[PDB]
């Protein structure tokens, strides 16, 4: 990220710790919690809100020493109040902005806001689990602040997990009780919490809604998944993501070895050894030199990070994902639950920033053989059948005689997210109750208003709605300020926060009373429907037939003879 990025970043940090002073109040609350009494604080938003807030609420013991790589352990009780009135640190990561690594191991927190502690009925419960690819991310409020969640009267609800290697470190030897999901098993904890404490805060806890973004979809969909967590919550939105997209999981088994020697590791690759050179590296050592691990190969094939979601080698106590995610969708309890899912109208056009770096990545699309699903093909991509695939791949986004970088990222919207929802939606159907599931298109382009991820994509004066574009509009950061209340861009908060309370109250999207909405008739997809129908959201909000179908329908003729891996 450019110099001129970092500096203008750097004045933004100094100008949030000075604007969330400011916004600060003197008003203080002390909640119960299960743990012992929490000390909250009020604070202001620019538009003239309030809200009470609980930060750094822990929901596991700080996984240090020997905690780490291991699953989460409920934190001990205090007699006395805890400080909640300020946030605690992000798990150990790599800053995107400055590229040194930042963050502790003393990172498994939540964070809890609401308009009024005092409701004269219990409330929903919103829960925000944020993406950043399972390697970075954070639930502090310079970017995701929950200023405009507070106008409607929910709980809001934003948690903190293990990322990276910390979080995602796999081994297979039972012996060594490092199974993998370390960082969805704190997502587990975190929710056992929320059950069990929000009527505390004013919340219903028998109308909780977990929703995420991109890995926090994914994450959102894993505790779908999980036996760990059946009956915990009530509601899930599944914005842009989902635990089979590509790169949800993998199998890491093998990468342990590779980051200690990066690390400075000598001896051999047996599990034992590898561990406990690991157990006692510096975390940002670890961290740092992630970026590493991925062969050439891997990344070839696609694979986007080292460590992740895994399918975990033995079953513990813990153990939150014990077969792939496909097989999981077969027996899910989160199936019978009201579902949303959606994605934006150009989320591939993300890519660019990575495009630029390597324009090479565009003559992939000659033959579109490394696009083909892993589970599909050839271990060199060389296959007839390989080829034949992935000129289907080809026939579906390359539009002339040579492939652009638009067709690329027109196709990086497929691989990455459309197809794998509509392969999640075909094999939920086959093992559902019946609840419905609504689907949304986000389509509404501003440069007005902007978040952080612009930065990181390069998405400066670039038109289209990239993967990412819409948590301007759920989430207050650092970049954000005051919008007139006429304007587009407010308007689409209103309607955002407003679609998303409406869910989570009642399971159905759709109200009246959201501006722009008379004339939708926002039905559920059925089993029977050849074509998806999901209401657009831009300057208008319209209901149409997903515009991404006939490509969809192209990838799946891939799996024509192999309809059994679909």
């Amino acid at each position: 990220v450019s110099l001129m990025e970092k500096l203008k970043w750097k004045i933004k940090c100094i100008e949030n710790k000075f604007l969330n002073y400011r916004l600060t109040t003197n008003e203080t609350v002390v909640a119960e919690t299960e743990y012992g009494k929490v000390k909250g604080v009020k604070r202001l938003t620019v538009y003239d809100d309030s809200y009470y807030s609980f930060e750094g609420i822990p929901y596991a013991q700080p996984p240090v020493g020997e905690l780490r790589f291991k699953a989460p352990q409920r934190p001990t009780p205090w007699d006395g109040v805890r400080d909640c009135c300020n946030h605690k640190d992000k798990s150990v990561q790599v800053d995107f902005i400055t590229g040194k690594v930042c963050g502790s191991e003393d990172c498994l927190y939540l964070s809890v806001y609401t308009n009024n502690l005092n409701p004269e009925t219990k409330r929903p419960v919103l829960v925000y689990i944020h993406g950043g690819g399972f390697i970075i991310g954070e639930n502090h409020r310079d970017m995701y602040g929950p200023d405009y969640f507070i106008k409607k009267d929910v709980v809001l609800i934003n948690i903190q997990y293990r990322l990276g290697a910390l979080g995602f470190l796999s081994l297979n030897s039972e012996d060594l009780n490092v199974p993998g999901n370390a960082g969805l098993k704190d997502q587990v904890m975190a929710l056992r919490w929320i059950k069990n404490n929000c009527a505390n805060f004013g919340g219903n806890p028998d109308n909780i809604t977990v929703f995420g973004e991109s890995a926090g979809a994914a994450s959102t969909h894993y505790m779908m998944l999980t036996e760990q967590t059946r009956g915990l919550f009530h509601r899930g939105i599944l914005m842009s993501g989902n635990a089979i997209c590509p790169w949800a999981n993998t199998q890491c088994q093998h990468r342990a070895f590779t980051l200690a020697k990066l690390a400075g590791y000598k001896g051999e690759d047996n599990d034992k050894d590898v561990l406990e050179f690991l157990m006692k590296a510096k975390p940002q050592d670890l961290i740092k030199l992630e970026e590493k691990v991925l062969t050439l190969e891997e990344r070839t094939n696609k694979v986007m990070f080292p460590f992740g979601p895994t399918v975990e080698p033995y079953q513990t106590a813990d153990c939150v994902l014990p077969k792939h995610p496909r097989e999981m969708v077969k027996t899910a309890w989160g199936n019978s639950i009201p579902t949303m899912m959606g994605n934006t109208s150009y989320e591939g056009l993300f890519f660019t920033s990575i495009l630029k770096q390597m324009p090479l990545l565009v003559k992939e699309l000659e033959t579109c053989v490394n696009f083909v699903p892993s589970e599909l093909a050839d271990a060199e991509r060389t296959a007839p059948e390989t080829l034949e695939m992935g000129a289907k791949i080809k026939k579906a986004h390359v539009t002339g005689e040579t492939p652009t970088a638009d067709n690329f990222m027109d196709l990086c919207s497929h691989f990455y997210f459309w197809f794998p929802m509509h392969r999640l939606l075909q094999l939920r159907f086959n093992h559902t109750s019946g609840t419905p599931v609504y689907l949304y298109r986000f389509d509404f382009d501003s440069e007005d208003l902007i978040n952080p991820y612009r930065i990181m994509r390069s998405g400066r004066g670039v038109k289209g709605v990239s993967h990412t574009d819409e948590l301007t509009y759920f989430f207050w950061n650092q970049l954000a300020k005051r919008m007139p209340k006429e304007s587009r861009e407010y308007k689409t908060i209103e309607r955002m926060t407003g679609i998303w309370t409406q869910f989570a109250t009642t399971g159905n999207p759709y109200s009246n009373e959201i501006e722009g909405m008379e004339n939708v008739s926002w039905d559920p997809i059925e089993k029977s429907d050849e074509v998806y129908k999901c209401l657009n959201i831009s300057d208008e909000l319209k209901m149409i037939d997903v515009p991404e179908m006939g490509k969809i329908k192209q990838w799946e003729s891939m799996f024509e003879k192999h309809r059994d891996l679909f």
